[PDB]
């Protein structure tokens, strides 16, 4: 059964056996259709260790429609935990804005407020401003300016 094979792939991935789990996933991708295994990526992202999330996405992210996932805050969270910004994190942010999940964006905002780099503060600040949260958006850009982020300082000065 497809779902059993997927659960098999899931365990490998959660355990760091990336190649093994990906091989299984690519098998399913060949035998079935998107609108059948797409849910898998959302499911994995909910619990996969941040140490592996991006390695997995780099290999198989393209086979899924991430915009269908409602838990993309999980991707941003790994960006914050890994104190790293990347294309996966940004796309997740853009999708969160487009889904109108202001609640998730605000949670991330409070959580980072402080060890994250200026870039991350800037990414979330600008996403927040896109959902109507100027107060937190500003608070973050102010912190980024404090951390030495130039453009952030210039933006704070314009408000």
């Amino acid at each position: 059964e497809i779902i059993r094979k997927l659960m098999d792939a899931k365990k490998f991935l959660l355990d760091g056996y990336i190649d093994e789990g990906v091989k299984i996933v690519l098998e399913i991708t060949k035998s079935s259709t998107k609108s059948e295994y797409n849910w898998f990526i959302c499911n994995l992202l909910e619990s996969i260790d941040c140490r592996y999330m991006f390695q997995v996405l780099d290999k198989i992210g393209s086979y899924f429609d991430l915009d269908k996932c409602q838990n993309l805050k999980s991707v941003v969270e790994c960006g914050v935990i890994n104190n790293t910004l990347n294309e996966h994190v940004n796309k997740a942010l853009d999708i969160l804005v487009i889904q109108g999940k202001r609640d998730k964006l605000e949670e991330i905002g409070r959580e980072i407020l402080n060890e994250v780099s200026a870039s991350i503060l800037v990414a979330i600040a600008n996403a927040l401003r896109r959902v109507g949260d100027e107060r937190d958006a500003t608070t973050l850009l102010i912190e980024a300016c404090k951390k030495g982020e130039k453009e952030a300082c210039n933006a704070v000065n314009t408000l």
